[PDB]
């Protein structure tokens, strides 16, 4: 199927079982979402420049699809799905 | 035809015959762009927060279509083609 345009694109996806609303943003490359708790297992990143944790491998459902990927957790003003994911779920910009 | 996004999303357009590279942003709910010069008839907008002019009933050209619509011209890293955009180019996000 597919999301028009009209209103910003919001979905609801469950990360590891939590639920979290995220824009799908084809204007950022990686993954960055809050509110969540996905453990002590990460790889710290600097991505301003704000201090991220890392994990990968992580089971997202949204959309009808299961996927495993990589995502960031830390301070995001927006919970952000980029590219990285939506590639990952086959989404494509139609025209 | 559709854009897979492992790249950035990134195109030339033309807007009123002046070619610009921009970022199809699902992200953005407006338009950004710099490096062109529209011309003394516009609106003075405020958008951190920047000074923007905002132009509206301009001619524009990308991916095969010539729109008519309002963009922003004012400093932004990053030139940008938002939601009002890609709904008025008859885009979608397919899944």
């Amino acid at each position: 199927p597919q999301f028009h345009l009209w209103k910003r694109p919001v979905v609801t996806a469950h990360i590891e079982g939590q639920p979290v609303e995220v824009l799908l943003d084809t204007g950022a490359d990686d993954s960055i979402v809050t509110g969540i708790e996905l453990g002590p297992h990460y790889t710290p990143k600097i991505v301003g420049f704000i201090n991220t944790k890392e994990y990968k491998n992580v089971e997202v459902e949204v959309l009808g699809k299961r996927i495993k990927g990589t995502i960031m957790t830390g301070d995001t003003p927006i919970n952000i799905f980029g590219r990285n994911l939506l590639t990952a779920l086959g989404m494509s910009l139609n025209f």
